RNA sequence: UUGAUGUCACGGAACAGGAACUUGAACAACAUCGUUAC
RNA sequence: UAGUAACGAUGUUGUUCAAGUUCCU
């Protein structure tokens, strides 16, 4: 007897949904069940398991329909069709049930009786209220009734907020799910309306259903009728296989960066030779086992698998892979909800019968990257994230637009509302409007990943970052466009004034929507405004608005967007928006860098840091542009303000801003209230192409690049020719400009910044940044009036340089050496506390210095961008891979001759650090040394005994003695009769040994004229002689010793005087003879057929190493000559090499083996024997400590890595041929013991000896790098307080030097008329330095000498000629010398030097070190072992800075400073100033008619046209072993 | 998968504070191999 | 019985980032 009507809702906006809960806290007492009553619910079948589906109840729809009906009747005076309606009833006397009352002030129309219940003919409205059910509202659910496995399958729990208004930060919050509508856009249900209801109540229900528009926080229209895990596993396996386990986080952060596109993986960088040996993109590979994969291979093959070809797949893959790697790397409260008041009765009030509706379409675009924080879980790599759509589209939620409209409305009036989440609705002026506003979401259809940014927080006590401040953040692109649609219905005749004013504000570009706005995030600007006002009061109009569901749906919206007139309605009373723009323009004079190492690691240019770059969207694609972060600029200006004002003694950079109204706490804000100034990024107005400068860290001792310390960087170029402008803006609140204290502080700070202090950018310590002029405009001279440069010009020239006093005695016929170490003192002072980079202190100085660099010897400063600068053109450029002769140019920035500031900083820092006897800034505390031990029995080889390590690597069993077995000869066969299991040293062998051979002579006492002078015939006894056979070379004999107990046969060789008794031979003659004993240590397999004498059979271990000790050469040496032609080739394998020739030919002495390869090499190989250790003594083993293992590892490392070794792999020793890395169970060892402990292990008979202590422990314990904790403590070497260190900023900045006049090259160029290019010169070999020649021995008598200052001389005339410095022979090109273009003497450069917080004596010593005495000179440039690079420096104006107004040129105080500095130096050391005497002796310059010849020695004396006793003779006599330390420390000692 | 005579949740901005920065001359001379003789 | 004496040849490149903080109020 009923009829069913089925309905269906289609959402237009992400709806919300509450959380499941068990059926016990489902009462009006749980504050979380309520406050979630107007959302959708989530039922899970099979309770206690999160598996279910969502639904919308029916009571909710009923209440919405009731409310809309109430709204509809009062709109038509209560006449439904013909009859009138009753006023309805909303009172019920019971209040135990009804977990929610009503607090809404229901409407009113045609006041009359409330139609009591005891009746029969109800009012249609009461027929709808339900006075077995007349109307039954059924549940709604999903169409197909599916089942998912949890709420996190369709939604994402996000946090919502509630901010204050005065202290505009926050309050309590609360979180609630929300589900997208592009994946669940339809529900379904039904309504069972009874038969005997009415014919108009059905119409009322139809209209009311068509009038409702929002159900669960979202607009609705109701109608009726598997790889990344294993890839990460494998990559971690690669990284742990090798020891490269510390590049893991960098790999994660760099791989995650590839999600932008899959075409970058084929563009990863390469090594410095174009090879494929990057330092992290090619880990895992090994020389052996080319089946080993590299990371680049993994990334290239997985870049194309037909499933990672779509954008979304590749992006998801990169993201999850990065997260996995990161998580692998890492392990190496007040939510107020509800309080609705349970009110008994609602205050029924009426509102009227007019209702006007206003629709405003249009769109708002972005003008600056925005930010809507939505930090989720299970993604812990970014820690400041944005809000995205399940298909990666940028959205702005409606809650944000609503909150911002509320804030702007409150700002238009001057009254903050104070609603408190409960009770009667508020009635103030700004909530009577916000109760009729409806907005909509947006999607922006951009679909591209967001960029990342890095941030820090600098500690203003040392200058570096604080312990625990470094975080990421991601910002959406700039220029994205969202659609916008706003609607308002009420009683006015259109929009109120407030809304017109606020929309005009947004139409002028001041819609500061949300985000970290303090640093210039989103600032949207509304465009293309339209509007149109409908009229719900009449009847011909309302019916149409009801016929098509208003115009909420898509087609309705499109049909309606053709009926609007353009242009917003201008207000009646404007209000002058409260944010005022200010323009900024900076101009630089140097390079500029803003670090970004991750992009550098991915980029193809192959550098280490690359400047910052941002993107901007154009609808579907981005286009990069170079910029300067806004956080950095804000920080610079803030730290400029904070170091000036005092605020009751302690400067502002020491407070904590707990509750104080500090001047900072009111312009830049704090963590208790918002700020009053907002910045913006700075675009460059140009697109300069970046450059690349190289760097290196010259060690102090043995000046030459330290290990692992080369690098580079890619800053932007800028010079006084092109000054690299910067444009920007920043907004400031209106009621700050009207103040008179704040604008004063801002003006003062910008005055400080414009004067040159506070450099913008990165490595400002070598001349980056250097702001030149900062001019702002747009504030009516309210700030731009404190920034005028005002100073004085009190002129006084600089005091002239003092006269030198250190002299040298230099003559001719003597040659000198170019190193001359400078021994240091023994006391470094470290008991002063550093100052700190806070307020400019009072008793200290701060200013600039300008100098003037003038050269007096050719100078070389190369430009290492490209080689082959001097290439003869009109020929092929180059093959892909070759070893050519590298040619360089001079340094040029924009076709201008300059000198980088780092050079000058290094030079001045070395001089100034050795003046004051300070800690070795950079130094190498590793790399234990090693020397080839000499050949002499009494000295080194007496103590090295044979041995053998046991089966367990803990003991060595010594042998007793040994003798040698000959291989490689022709007089035996030990390679064919022995197995590979004995010649390898594992199986004991039984050989025949002999110790003494015996000679024979016929006449002892008559040989005294010819023989009997060698004094070795002092143990002969007697001998009878026999004869049994005659030969062609010798005579057979038998002899007895004293009485016939021993009898030995042999073959005697006679001479002239022996022939006489031989003439008669009757084979039975008993001649008397004399036998002699000699030494003969040998061991054969069985016996030779020529010596059947007394041999002892022995047993022991045999070992061989192979054919080594080869004297190879390249010039057809002596022994190669006088051969018999047809030199054979190098055999393919040993055990086959036999001796050809003999070195001595008169007798058959030491043999050789001559061969030759295809190239011009000529080999020769002595060592025709191997050794055999026998008599393995038992019950005697020695323990191996770990020092022996370390030393042996080092020895093997030195053996197997040798650039000078023999090219033939067969002539090498066994340690180098097989690449052994550890001592195994049993092998060949010559150990050396002392009281049950071994000390050294050496593989061969004569090998190198390693020292134990690393080089770092051979200095004084106080000259090691003054580093460590040993605010900041006081323990710093005096040179690490002027120049910085790790964890303390320096206080001196150098600058790029520039040349003004004409170049005046060394040798003229190839084309005259163009005097901007020089001619090339060729240089010598210039090999690396050998720290083992100044530390000859290893025991304890040798310490580390000084700092290796090169001397001044004129040896460049020879190189300009073209001959070698030592010899006079010509020098030819090869891939080991360079060809550079150089300058000459007599050019002038000019640079600047800034400082700050200097004492009065630190400046004294610094200005001593900048300009020296009148006869000395500095030294910088390439190849200064020859004569190249000799500069002296003069100091011009020294203008100080007394206060931010004036500058007070201080030329006229230098002698005061110099005296004070020298007085301090004298205070440190009383009369122990020898090192300064030496240092002055070394910087002396040959002034005139003094041409001291210096050069490096040669190897031997027989390869120089002059014969000056090269190195091989200096090793004894003058520089023997003890006089090196002395004859090298003396400043000038002739090399003789 | 609710309950009926009473739901302003379009009733609540995930907001407020933070300098990818500190230190570092693109440079440079003597080593590398083992045994042979008595 | 029971180890002593020290000679011969002249050729050749290397490092290409390291040490720090990596999130909190």
């Amino acid at each position: 007897m009923t009829t069913t009507m089925k309905i269906s809702i289609e959402f237009l906006e992400p709806f919300r949904m509450t959380k499941w809960q068990e059926s016990t806290r489902r009462n009006k007492n749980n504050k979380e069940f309520v406050r979630g009553q107007a959302f959708a619910r989530w039922h899970r079948n099979k309770k206690d398991n999160t598996k279910g589906r969502p639904y919308i109840t029916g009571t909710l729809l009923r209440s919405a329909v009731i409310r809309s009906a109430e709204n509809l009747l009062t709109l038509s005076d209560g006449k439904i069709s013909e009859k009138t309606c009753c006023p309805g009833k909303f009172d019920t006397e019971d209040k135990d049930r009804l977990l929610q009352l009503r607090q809404r002030s229901t409407l009113r129309w045609t006041d009359k009786n409330p139609c009591p219940d005891n009746a029969e003919t109800y009012c249609p409205f009461c027929e709808l209220l339900g006075r077995r059910f007349r109307i039954h509202f059924g549940n709604l659910s999903l169409p197909g009734k599916p089942d998912f496995d949890g709420p996190k399958a369709i939604g994402s729990q996000r946090v919502l907020n509630r901010v204050d208004f005065k202290s505009g930060k926050a309050h309590d919050f609360f979180k609630a799910y929300e589900v997208d509508h592009t994946r669940f856009p339809r529900f379904e249900g039904e309504i069972t309306i009874d038969n005997k209801v009415s014919a108009e109540a059905r119409k009322l229900l139809c209209d009311s259903l068509k009038f409702t528009d929002r159900l669960c926080g979202a607009l609705c229209v109701i109608r009726f009728d598997n790889l990344a895990e294993k890839t990460a596993e494998q990559i971690i396996s690669i990284l742990d296989d090798n020891k490269k386990t510390e590049y893991t986080r960098l790999l994660a952060d760099a791989i995650r960066s590839l999600r932008r596109s899959s075409k970058l993986v084929a563009g990863l960088p390469k090594d410095h030779d174009g090879k494929d040996d990057h330092y992290l993109w090619d880990i895992g590979k090994k020389k052996k086992d080319e089946n080993s994969v590299t990371i680049r291979q993994i990334l290239t093959t997985s870049a194309d698998t037909k499933e990672l070809k779509n954008a979304g797949k590749w992006r998801e893959f990169c993201e999850k892979l990065g997260e996995a790697l990161y998580l692998k790397s890492k392990d190496m409260d007040a939510e107020f909800h509800g309080k609705p008041d349970r009110l008994e009765k609602s205050r029924s009030v009426s509102i009227g019968s007019v209702l006007k509706e206003t629709v405003v379409c249009g769109e708002l675009v972005a003008k600056t990257p925005f930010f809507f924080g939505a930090i989720d879980e299970d993604a812990k790599q970014t820690d400041l994230q944005v809000l995205l759509t399940p298909d990666n589209k940028y959205r702005l939620p409606r809650s944000a637009v609503r909150g911002i409209l509320r804030r702007d409305l409150q700002t238009y009036f001057d009254s903050p509302c104070n609603a408190e989440l409960g009770g009667r609705p508020c009635m103030c002026k700004t909530c009577r409007i916000m109760r009729g506003i409806t907005v909509m979401d947006a999607r922006s259809e951009y679909n591209a990943p967001p960029e990342i940014r890095h941030r820090t927080r600098i500690n203003p006590f040392t200058g570096t970052v604080a312990e625990g401040a470094l975080f990421n953040m991601e910002v959406a692109p700039e220029g994205i466009v969202f659609p916008f649609q706003l609607r308002y219905r009420g009683s006015e005749d259109g929009l109120p004034d407030a809304l017109k004013t606020v929309l005009k504000w947004w139409a002028e570009g001041q819609a500061f929507m949300s985000g970290a706005a303090s640093t210039g995030k989103g600032r949207f600007r509304m465009e293309n405004a339209k509007y149109e006002t409908l009229d719900l009061s009449d009847e011909n109009q309302r019916n149409d608005y009801l016929k098509n569901w208003g115009w909420r749906d898509e087609k309705g919206l499109e049909e309606l967007k053709k009926r609007l007139n353009s242009g917003l309605p201008e207000p009646g009373n404007y209000r002058d928006p409260k944010w005022h723009e200010i323009n900024v323009s900076i101009e630089m004079a140097s390079p500029f860098i803003n670090g970004d190492p991750i992009r550098a690691a991915v980029d193809k240019r192959g550098t280490d840091v690359v400047t910052f770059v941002k993107y901007k969207a154009e609808g579907e694609e981005a286009k990069p542009v170079c910029a300067y972060k806004a956080e950095s600029f804000r920080g610079v200006i803030r730290s400029a303000v904070a170091r000036i004002h005092m605020e009751d003694g302690v400067p502002l950079t020491e407070l904590t801003h707990s509750d104080c109204e500090c001047l900072l706490c009111q312009i830049f804000g704090s963590e208790y209230e918002a700020g009053k100034i907002r910045f913006e990024d700075l675009v460059f107005e140009s697109d300069p192409e970046p450059v690349t400068f190289d760097h290196v860290a010259i060690d102090r001792f043995t000046g030459g690049a330290a290990d692992k310390k080369k690098f580079d960087d890619s800053p932007l170029p800028g010079s006084p020719a092109r000054p690299l402008m910067l444009k920007g803006s920043f907004w400031i609140r209106r009621d700050v400009l009207e103040d008179e204290e704040y604008c004063k502080a801002l003006g003062k700070a910008l005055a400080d910044v414009n004067n040159g202090l506070y450099p913008l950018g990165g490595k400002s310590a070598i001349g980056y940044g250097q702001v030149k002029s900062l001019g702002i405009k747009g504030d009516d001279k309210r700030i731009s009036r404190l920034m005028n440069p005002a100073f004085d010009e009190t002129d006084v020239a600089v005091p002239e340089k003092p006269k030198t006093d250190a002299e040298v005695r230099i003559e001719a016929e003597k040659v000198y050496y170019p190193h001359y170490f400078v021994e240091p003192h023994k006391k470094v002072e470290r008991e002063e506390k550093p100052c700190g980079h806070q307020k400019f202190h009072e008793g200290r100085l701060t200013g600039k210095i300008r100098c003037k660099l003038i050269t007096k010897t050719p100078l070389i400063v190369p430009d290492t961008s490209n080689d082959d600068f001097f290439r003869p053109a009109d020929k092929e450029a180059r093959k892909e891979k070759d070893e050519y002769h590298k040619s360089y140019a001079f340094f040029r920035l924009h076709k201008q001759i300059m000198i980088p500031g780092s050079e000058l900083r290094g030079m001045v820092s070395s001089v100034y650090e050795t003046v004051t006897n300070s800690c070795f800034r950079i130094f190498d505390e590793t790399k234990r040394l090693s020397w080839r031990m000499d050949a002499d029995h009494q000295n080194v080889l007496q103590d090295f005994l044979p041995g053998r390590v046991t089966a367990d690597g803990k003991h060595i069993q010594k042998f007793s003695e040994t003798a040698r077995v000959p291989f490689y000869d022709k007089t035996q066969k030990h390679f064919d009769i022995l197995d590979e299991q004995e010649i390898a040293g594992e199986k004991p062998v039984r050989m025949w040994v002999k110790r003494f051979i015996k000679r024979l002579s016929l006449v002892d006492p008559a040989k005294h004229p010819q023989k009997k002078q060698d004094n070795k015939w002092k143990r002969r006894k007697e001998g009878i002689a026999t004869f049994i056979e005659q030969k062609n070379g010798s005579y057979y004999f038998n002899v007895v010793t004293n009485n016939g107990c021993t009898s030995f046969h042999l073959w005697h060789k006679p001479d002239n005087f022996d022939q006489e008794k031989l003439e008669g031979i009757q084979n039975g003659e008993k001649l008397d003879c004399w036998v002699r004993d000699s030494r003969y240590q040998k061991a054969f397999q069985e016996i030779p057929e020529n010596d059947p004498d007394g041999w002892e059979c022995k047993e022991g271990y045999l070992h061989v190493v192979g054919p080594s000790k080869v004297e190879f050469s390249d010039k057809k040496g002596d022994v190669i000559n006088n051969f018999q032609g047809t030199l054979p080739s190098v055999p393919n394998d040993w055990k086959t090499i036999r001796t050809n020739d003999f070195k001595n030919r008169k007798r058959k002495n030491e043999p050789v083996f001559c061969c030759e390869d295809d190239k011009g090499n000529y080999y020769t190989m002595a060592k025709y024997c191997e050794t055999f250790f026998f008599d393995l003594k038992e019950n005697e083993e020695y323990e191996i400590p770990e020092k022996a293992r370390i030393k042996y590892k080092e020895l093997l490392r030195v053996y197997n890595n040798n650039p000078q070794a023999v090219p033939e792999s067969v002539f090498q020793s066994r340690v180098a041929r097989e690449n052994v890395e550890k001592l195994k169970s049993g092998d060949l060892v010559y150990f050396k013991h002392n009281e049950k402990y071994v000390e050294d292990i050496v593989p061969v008979r004569i090998s190198r000896t390693v020292d134990d202590r690393m080089i770092g422990k051979r200095m004084s314990a106080d000259l090691r790098p003054c580093h460590g904790d040993w605010r900041h403590p006081k323990g710093l070497c005096p040179a690490c307080r002027l120049f910085g260190t790790g964890s303390y900023k320096g206080r001196v900045r150098f600058g790029f030097a520039s040349l003004e006049n004409d170049p005046e090259w060394l040798i003229p160029g190839k084309n005259p008329g163009d005097p901007f290019h020089g001619g090339p010169v060729m240089l010598s070999l210039l090999e690396r330095p050998r720290p083992t020649w100044s530390i000859p021995g290893s025991d304890n008598k040798f310490k580390v000498p000084g700092r290796k200052f090169y001397v001044h001389h004129h040896a460049w005339k020879t190189i300009k000629d073209g001959n070698h410095p030592t010899t006079g022979k010509a020098i030819e090109q090869s891939p080991n010398n360079r060809t550079v273009e150089a300058l000459a003497g007599g050019n002038s450069f000019s640079f600047e030097i800034a400082f700050e917080n200097l004492k009065e004596w630190e400046l004294g010593l610094l200005i001593h070190s900048l300009q020296l005495e009148k006869g000395l000179a500095h030294k910088l440039g390439m190849a200064k072992s020859m004569g190249f690079g000799s500069v002296e420096i003069d100091v011009e104006s020294v203008r100080l800075r007394k206060d931010w107004k004036q500058w007070r040129n201080g030329n006229s105080e230098i002698p005061n400073w110099l005296g004070k500095g020298f007085a301090k130096l004298k205070e440190w050391f009383r009369d122990e100033l020898d090192f300064i005497e030496n240092l002055k002796k070394l910087l002396w310059f040959p002034e005139g008619d003094q041409a001291p010849r210096v050069c490096y020695p040669m190897l031997r004396k027989k390869d120089d046209p002059n014969g000056n006793s090269g190195y091989e003779e200096l090793k004894d006599g003058e520089f023997k072993k003890e006089d090196r330390q002395k004859k090298l420390t003396t400043p000038w000692t002739p090399w003789a």
